[PDB]
């Protein structure tokens, strides 16, 4: 592996048909027999690993202990028609058959899988690197064909990205994707987050912020993977292990509890349909269930208590699953503004940003970067702004002990962490907790869950309050949320047109009070008239209440204008109120909703169209890549796959800095400097070497 | 075929066959496709309509029951909101189909302590159910044509 | 998928499909890794025939 | 009709230069080429 790593280092910054790459191919050809032997070592045991697990092989295994004789092994392998004569004999020699010629094929298959994995992957990378940089060498395809199984095995783990290197050229980087990283990336919650992120940047995002948003998405996704790993499952100590297990259970099953609460709400409201009010006890009336089974009344009490418990568990499930991301994001953006902007050093927000003013409480807290990965943000800010703003003033702002900086760098102290609850009392950063709770209390999702719980408790005072919970279907079902989004999309316009409706009706009221009052007698009685327009407030209410809701406008409600001096004036008043209010203004309200359906629909189409016509990374259209058959499909899955950039960032974090290659160090340095110039923009490997590749 | 055989038991079953024009004529099938294109959304908004009407029923049963006497007779009242199931049916049956919402059907709220509360109940039910929710149903069909 | 298991061993499985030698091709492709006798049992094939 | 007019105006400004009329696709050969072109090379404010 170390020799191959040296060979891969010689290929750093190597152009297509480079002299070093062609020399390396000649070196492999000069030692072709040895290379074939090495490749024949890897595929034989990779094939052996899957053969022993095959159903046909198990038919030969007859020993109850799980062993197999050499003669039985001999007839098992040649029945697969995958190995030759000498190959089977070599496998027999490698098998540690006992004095009874019995072979433990379980350990035999797994004996070399782990020791030879690192070298096998690097050989696959070496052949892949040479093939893509010397594509017109007939001598190299022979090695690729002989290593087809090795390449196929490591295909899901061989990640490749393209970057703009320091040499002002597009370079292709090959790295390793671990099994855990790919498994976590394929989780449905992570995939849903990716779809939401893609929709946001394509719809309401810019080109200059596209890569910075993408990196921020990667940082959030990595943090969420840690949370999922922590909550996953395979006297103080006894309770703590059960407490975290209980909390993890709620975090894992947060959405099922949300569904369960919605189900219980319908069950409670179904029972409430049987309520009946009667003067007689089961001049005040009594409200009681009316059913013959006799089990619904106890069931309502049981469901009401159960619903309250589930709602309470949702809050605990939420603050252990979603709150850490909220704190992580807020700490992340605050730290960068402290360093790269000097938010509380230079600009000092002008009291109109409640978010900025609230974050002042956490600057001097000893545990400010609790969720954010960078634990040395204060150290970095001090080195950047200390000279221009004052080291002692920066330390006071960030709550840093300057005298403690050196002693920590000198040696390390190991104190006594007493596992007592009393010692745990004063170890709580009260100021940080106040800041953290303020962030949680300003979260829309947490406030909704809090309202759901409060309503559940009010349900115990009157059960009818459990009706409010049936609203949850607004966000419980995504189909309704999309439908309701068609109402809230133009919500501001809907409010204004209703306000405009109130003003136009007031103008009609003023005309009526002044000129048409006699026609507003709404009493069939003859000696006591119920005049509806003897007061402006009463007449305005009359127009807004019965006038708007009437099919034919105000004219339907008011007395006939026939045989009267003002008949023509009243026909204009009635027809104009019908047109302007009933016809035009109600069409605007309906028109806004209909237009919202079209506007939301094209946003989905626009996002889908952009993803299938342009690359998310380089921005080059699919038309250019389609010169080569299936060019755009291969480009978005192999060359500029956005998932590989996610994996490459995780690869750099786990890998030791001393082991970073020249290309890896270049990208890693720019990640720490927040410079996204390594992302290819408007260029790709295929475009840079069009003459050589074609 | 089954409906044709049932037609022999009662000839009126032969009416079902007139539905065939849905696929017999391609023009109608395209028109009907504009309804089934957003059929799932149409079902959900009707379900949403049932939930919003239930919330109005709960408010009525609790606070506005006196106004639900639908009997011109004076000694035997036909109270429509003395039971939740009856009151919910009343809102779903006459309330939704009324042009001006529930207010048109129920007794006038004038000269009463809860008059302002009842005007908000009547105007909001007109806006949310008659105006907004029926526009969504019509909006889904219109959007499907586009 | 579960309903199609009834037709795998039927003597006239490719009645309408033009390829009448699908069973022969499947046996040659998966017989070595899954067992020729087990494939024949699954597809209702007589190896001696 | 009014909605697409706003979209058309916004789309044209973000896809073509107001001065030379060359599309953003040509300038995007260079990373952030169109952004620099509309802020440094052919900025309409500089002509003012
Ligand atoms: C008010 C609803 C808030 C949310 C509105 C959305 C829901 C739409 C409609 C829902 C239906 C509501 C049920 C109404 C029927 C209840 C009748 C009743 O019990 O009326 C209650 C009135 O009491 C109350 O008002 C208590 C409620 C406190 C304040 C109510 C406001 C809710 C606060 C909301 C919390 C956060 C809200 C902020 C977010 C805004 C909304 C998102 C009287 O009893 P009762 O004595 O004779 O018996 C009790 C039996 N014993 C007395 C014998 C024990
Ligand atoms: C005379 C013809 C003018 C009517 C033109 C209508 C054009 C729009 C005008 C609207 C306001 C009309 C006020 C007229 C000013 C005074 C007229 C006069 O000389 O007044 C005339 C009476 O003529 C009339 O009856 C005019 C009747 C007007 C009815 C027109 C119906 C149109 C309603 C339009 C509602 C506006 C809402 C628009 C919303 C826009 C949404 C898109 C004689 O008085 P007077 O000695 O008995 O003592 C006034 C009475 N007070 C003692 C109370 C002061
Ligand atoms: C039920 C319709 C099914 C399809 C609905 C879509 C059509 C929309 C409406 C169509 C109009 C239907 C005509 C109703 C009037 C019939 C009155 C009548 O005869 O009512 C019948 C009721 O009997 C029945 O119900 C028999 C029918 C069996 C079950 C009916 C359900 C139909 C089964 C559907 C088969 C597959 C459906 C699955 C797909 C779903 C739909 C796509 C009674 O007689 P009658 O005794 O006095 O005389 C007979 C004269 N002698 C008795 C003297 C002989
Ligand atoms: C008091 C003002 C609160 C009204 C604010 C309305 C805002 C939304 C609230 C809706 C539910 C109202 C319940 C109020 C809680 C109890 C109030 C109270 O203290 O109750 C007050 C009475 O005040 C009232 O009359 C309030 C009347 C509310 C009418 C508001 C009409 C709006 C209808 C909205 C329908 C919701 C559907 C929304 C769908 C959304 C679709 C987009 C005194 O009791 P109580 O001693 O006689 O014994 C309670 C009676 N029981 C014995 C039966 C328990
Ligand atoms: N750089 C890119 N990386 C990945 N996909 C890209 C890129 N540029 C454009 N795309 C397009 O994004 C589309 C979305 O990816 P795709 O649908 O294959 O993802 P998935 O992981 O299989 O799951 P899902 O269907 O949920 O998105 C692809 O069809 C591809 O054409
Ligand atoms: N010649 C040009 N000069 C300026 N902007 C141009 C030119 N051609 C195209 N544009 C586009 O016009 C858009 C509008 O400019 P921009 O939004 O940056 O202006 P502003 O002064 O910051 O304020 P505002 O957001 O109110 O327009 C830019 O995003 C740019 O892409
Ligand atoms: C240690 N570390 C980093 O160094 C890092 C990062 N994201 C970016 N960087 C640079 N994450 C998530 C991280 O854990
Ligand atoms: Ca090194
Ligand atoms: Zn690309
Ligand atoms: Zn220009």
């Amino acid at each position: 592996k170390d020799m191959v790593v040296m060979l891969l280092s010689l290929l750093e910054g190597n152009v297509v048909n480079g002299m070093i790459a062609r020399q390396m191919v000649d070196m492999l050809v000069e030692s072709s027999s040895n290379v074939e032997m090495i490749l024949k070592f890897f595929d034989m045991f990779l094939k052996l690993k899957d053969i022993v697990g095959s159903e046909a092989f198990q038919d030969y295994v007859t020993d109850p202990r799980g062993l197999i004789s050499k003669k039985d092994f001999q007839k098992a392998m040649d029945s697969q028609k995958q190995f030759t004569g000498p190959e089977i004999q070599f496998l027999l020699s490698c098998s540690e058959a006992d004095e009874n010629e019995m072979i433990n094929f379980e350990e035999f298959a797994n004996r070399f899988q782990e020791p030879a994995r690192d070298i096998g992957f690097n050989v696959a990378v070496l052949l892949t690197n040479l093939s893509e940089h010397v594509p017109h060498d007939p001598r190299l395809r022979n090695f690729l064909e002989l290593a087809e199984s090795i390449l196929e095995y490591f295909r899901p783990y061989l990640g490749r990205i393209e970057i703009m290197g320091a040499s002002r050229r597009i370079e292709r980087i090959y790295f390793e994707i671990s099994e855990t990283n790919r498994a976590q990336w394929e989780m449905p919650q992570v995939k849903e987050s990716k779809r939401q992120f893609i929709f946001d940047v394509v719809n309401e995002g810019g080109e200059a912020e596209k890569m910075e948003l993408f990196v921020s998405f990667c940082e959030d996704t990595i943090f969420e993977m840690q949370i999922a790993a922590q909550i996953s499952e395979p006297f103080w100590g006894e309770l703590e292990v059960q407490r975290v297990k209980f909390l993890n259970y709620l975090s894992r099953n947060f959405y099922t509890l949300r569904f369960l609460a919605l189900f219980l709400a319908f069950a409670i409201n179904f029972i409430l349909l049987f309520y009946k009010v009667s003067d007689s006890p089961p001049n005040m009336v009594y409200y009681f269930l009316e059913e013959s089974t006799g089990y619904m009344e106890p069931a309502l009490w049981c469901l009401s208590l159960l619903h309250t418990l589930v709602a309470f568990l949702c809050i605990i499930g939420y603050n252990c699953l979603k709150v850490p991301l909220v704190i992580f994001k807020r700490e992340k953006e605050l730290a960068r503004k402290l360093e790269f902007d000097g938010l509380y050093i230079t600009e000092q927000p002008g009291d109109d940003d409640v978010k900025g003013q609230w974050d002042r409480l956490v600057l001097n807290t000893p545990s400010f970067p609790s969720n954010y990965w960078d634990k040395f943000v204060k150290r970095k800010v001090l080195d950047k702004h200390g000279d221009i703003f004052g080291r002692e003033r920066i330390a006071e702002l960030l709550g840093m002990d300057l005298a403690s900086l050196e002693i920590t760098a000198h040696n390390e102290r190991k104190p006594d962490p007493p596992p007592g609850l009393l010692t745990w009392l004063m170890s709580i950063d009260v100021k940080y907790q106040i800041w953290k709770f303020g962030v949680i209390f300003t979260d829309n999702s947490f406030l909704y869950l809090g309202w759901y719980m409060v309503m559940s408790l009010l349900g115990h005072y009157n059960n009818f309050f459990f009706a409010a919970h049936l609203l949850d279907i607004a966000m419980g079902v995504k189909t309704l949320r999309t439908i309701l989004s068609s109402v809230t999309h133009n919500g501001k316009q809907l409010v204004m047109t209703v306000g405009l409706l109130a003003v136009v009706v007031y103008l009609y009221t003023v005309v009526a009070f002044n000129f048409f009052r006699k026609f507003y007698n709404k009493s069939e009685d003859e000696d006591e008239p119920d005049m509806k327009c003897d007061d402006m407030m009463t007449c305005y209410l009359f127009h807004m209440y019965v006038g708007v809701r009437a099919g034919g406008g105000i004219g339907d409600e008011i007395e006939d204008p026939a045989g009267d001096e003002y008949e023509l004036y009243r026909v204009v008043f009635d027809i104009t109120f019908f047109f302007f209010v009933i016809v035009i203004l109600l069409a605007i309200i309906q028109g806004l909703i209909i237009d919202a359906f079209g506007e939301l629909r094209d946003q989905q189409e626009q996002v889908k169209e952009d993803m299938e016509t342009k690359c998310f990374i380089c921005g080059i259209g699919s038309d250019y890549f389609d010169t080569t058959p299936h060019g755009f499909e291969t480009h978005t899955l192999e060359e500029h796959n956005l998932a590989n950039y996610m994996f490459f960032l995780m690869y750099l974090i786990n890998k030791d800095e001393t082991e970073h290659t020249g290309q890896e160090s270049y990208v890693w340095k720019m990640y720490q400097e927040r410079c996204w110039d390594f992302f290819p923009a408007g260029d790709c490997f295929r475009k840079q070497y069009e003459d050589q590749l074609s």
